[PDB]
């Protein structure tokens, strides 16, 4: 789509260069670029990912219309992002009707009822984490969060997905661990992804040469492994629903996409939270005290005891305001429409700048401050769920939201129950976000760990 | 080739943007861009046509080494420019050995001896031009130069190439005229050519889909027509040489490339010259008087009488200084080399900025002034043939140089012998060069024509 579009609609934005559009402006990252735009164009604005017109919108009403109201009719899909092969059938990648059919099939698989049943199995890998954390903190050495939580994230993933019970930290050898480690989030600012943003006409070329964003060796192993398992957790609940019709290949797709969506995310948010606890020892203390008041003398966490903890919730939700790892929510516009008096022409990408809104003065007091109290029950009724969107909104939000909260909360409970986390000379203060396309820390967070 | 190259060699130039390199700087045209660079970087400099490193060089010595000395060993070829199909065999497109073989075969076809024989046949279409010029100036109407000279250029081309004698102006119907009209110079700043400069990886794709810069319908007509002619001028002289071996397809290639190279060029320089004569009526007069002193009372021009005319030559050569329609000379570097102490790495494009040098103060007094006197025999020994290069230099210069001068000179003699050319209200004063990639006037030159 040519570069006249936003002039002809009369929408402000940075003047695009030929071929590139505004990509060079990503040298700061999606996160800063989005702020600067909000700051200087106001409430609504447009830019070009190559030839692709992207309309940022920041009106809570409009957001709700896009994310909630017209989701089924107009704004159903995310923007295509690269050669995906069979993963076109993964719920997060799938489109229109085929997506609605898959969302319906998998919805009951993420019931609180089912979650409740998985708690005992997630709980088990708190004990494991604790154990691994004991040894390596008892050494006196500064721990690397990403590897500690990564190993935990996958421990909870392999076990809740495939029933395969492993100690990821003490089994790097295991074939099943080697592969799921490579299932990382894509950095859409790296050279591969920038290129196909500027050469989208290359996606079909790549499709045909069998090249795929989901590495073939990993996808092969997991399909051929689900092949065996099926011959004799999430796998099961899916097997059990066999429009309607979850098919064979559709099932492996989901299995894989649940790993993709949950692994580096969970472990990534967990890191950010421990960083905030270590740099705010008062918040750390207050939580450690709430946990003891509910689970006295290292009592094991449970579904209900987890949902009892206001301060925990406050800390988790406050960390997500600052570090909304999705950064943006997007939908592609299926047809010409008028939303809250605004004309959106077919093919444009509607983008909601979650990270920017999460840090907008209009909604937030001292937005840069880690301040769990914003989420206290007697002072959160003024938080707009269309401004605060770490899991998106509407029929296409994070299907694994409640699973990811519970899982994280179980990590933190066991970890804080046994330990305290502290600053160091390598600990970067304050934290500085990476310049690429993932919301991660520039240098992976290292902290000191002690036995309580 | 990445954008580190000229930093790592320590050569100055404009900082390239990613993917584009310096192409946006072409919004002024090759002509201004080259000046500004010379003006601000000095004698030698580098820029990037997309990912393609281009080394401009302006030292007469270096130029001579590139264009003359190392031509056969290092700098033999021009830069590839697009899908060419069978025209890869045209002498101007052909490479290395295959080029040297074709240059050798066609050299004797451009002897002054052969030229001499074609004079009577070119001469004939002076009479024709005159005739067409009589009528349409006798109307009192302002004449369009490009159509007057275009029609003449092709009249001289069809007849010296294929023996086909036509009145192009009064035969637009003729199949043979319809096609050769479309054989225009390529504008390497237009969208097609800019794209394949930034997507050179697209040339092979285009080759395979049979798409070609030389339009297929025109190339088809000329091949199938040379097909017949051969069954029963330049065609003949080529037929007669049937390494060695001019082949069938190689022959049609040349036939076509001679049309391509001579048609819009000749007519384009001719326009520029009449513009200068009309805006400098003294120079016009002085020439009209030289012509009469050699060819008294409209006597018909001949080879020797044409070569007698110092002032004519002076006017033709002076107009070419200002309007060197090639603009640049280029060679691709076959291997790493050191030329006059300068390291040129393999694959770089050596570019000589003819138009810029033609207007460099260091060599030229009041460079913007149309001043035929710079070329007078008693004041031209200080003109460096490596600064003044309207036909390039060395073994790969314009093979049709002497033909094009003679042909032009025969146009001008007959035209000035019968007429005078004058300014008008539509005549742009002074002339402003186009912003694209051909050195042509922005608005096609219109002048008034009278009977002497
Ligand atoms: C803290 C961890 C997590 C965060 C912050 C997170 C956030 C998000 C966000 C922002 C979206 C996009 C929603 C939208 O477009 O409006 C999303 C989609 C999704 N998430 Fe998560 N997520 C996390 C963990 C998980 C986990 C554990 C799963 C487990 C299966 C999961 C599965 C998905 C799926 C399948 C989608 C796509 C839904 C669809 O297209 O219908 N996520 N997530
Ligand atoms: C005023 C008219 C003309 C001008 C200014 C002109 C100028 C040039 C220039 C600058 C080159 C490039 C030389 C180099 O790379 O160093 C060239 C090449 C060439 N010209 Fe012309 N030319 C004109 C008319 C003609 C005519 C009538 C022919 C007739 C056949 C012709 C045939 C060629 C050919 C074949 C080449 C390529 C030579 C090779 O690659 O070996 N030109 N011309
Ligand atoms: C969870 N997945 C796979 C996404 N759709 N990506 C995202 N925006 N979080
Ligand atoms: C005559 N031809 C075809 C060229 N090589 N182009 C040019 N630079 N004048």
């Amino acid at each position: 789509h040519s570069h006249g579009l936003f002039k002809k609609l009369g929408i402000p934005g940075p003047t695009p260069l030929p071929f590139l559009g505004n990509i060079l402006s990503y040298h700061k990252g999606f996160c800063m670029f989005d702020m600067e735009c909000h700051k200087k164009y106001g409430k609504v604005w447009g830019f070009y990912d190559g030839q692709q017109p992207v309309l940022a919108i920041t009106d809570p009403d409009m957001i709700k219309t896009v994310l909630v109201k017209e989701c089924y009719s107009v704004f159903t899909n995310r923007r295509p992002f690269g050669p995906v092969g069979f993963m076109k059938s993964a719920i997060s990648i799938a489109e229109d009707e085929e997506w609605k059919r898959l969302r319906s099939l998998l919805s009951p698989t993420f019931t609180s009822g089912k979650l409740k049943e998985m708690v005992p199995i997630i709980a088990q890998y708190g004990d494991v984490l604790v154990r691994n954390l004991r040894r390596e903190a008892e050494t006196g050495k500064p721990v690397t969060l990403k590897d500690v939580f990564g190993a935990y994230s996958m421990d909870v993933i392999t076990s809740t997905s495939f029933g395969v019970n492993i100690d990821s930290l003490n089994n790097p050898q295991d074939p099943f661990v080697e592969n799921t480690k490579k299932l990382l989030r894509f950095d859409f600012l790296d050279p591969f992804f920038l290129s196909i943003t500027v050469f989208p006409f290359l996606i079909p070329i790549l499709e045909v040469l069998n090249i795929c964003v989901f590495p073939r060796e990993v996808t092969n192993f997991l399909r051929k492994s689900v092949k065996r398992m099926k011959e004799s957790d999430f796998l099961q609940l899916m097997i059990d629903s066999q429009h309607k019709a979850l098919s064979d290949l559709e099932l492996v797709a989901q299995s894989i996409i649940f790993i993709f969506a949950g692994y580096e995310t969970t472990s990534s948010v967990l890191s950010f939270i421990m960083y905030e606890l270590a740099t705010h020892p008062d918040v750390q203390q207050k939580l450690q005290e709430e946990i003891d008041a509910v689970l006295p003398n290292k009592a094991p966490p449970t579904y209900d005891t987890v949902l009892q903890m206001e301060y925990l919730d406050m800390v988790v939700n406050e960390t997500l305001r600052l570090f909304p790892i999705a950064m943006r929510l997007e939908r592609v516009c299926k047809k010409d429409v008028e939303i809250n008096g605004m004309f959106i022409p077919k093919g444009v990408v509607v983008m909601i700048p979650s990270y920017a809104l999460h840090r907008d003065p209009k909604y937030w007091t001292e937005p840069e401050k880690f301040l769990p109290e914003r989420f206290s029950k007697k002072n959160k009724d003024n938080i707009d769920p269309y401004i605060y969107t770490p899991f998106g909104s509407g029929p296409r939000n994070c299907i694994g939201m409640r699973f990811a909260l519970m899982n994280m909360k179980l990590a933190l409970i066991r970890v804080l129950q046994n330990f305290s986390f502290k600053p160091c000379k390598e600990t970067q203060i304050p934290l500085k976000l990476s310049l690429g396309g993932l919301l991660q820390p520039e240098k992976p967070v290292v902290l000191k760990v002690e036995s309580r």
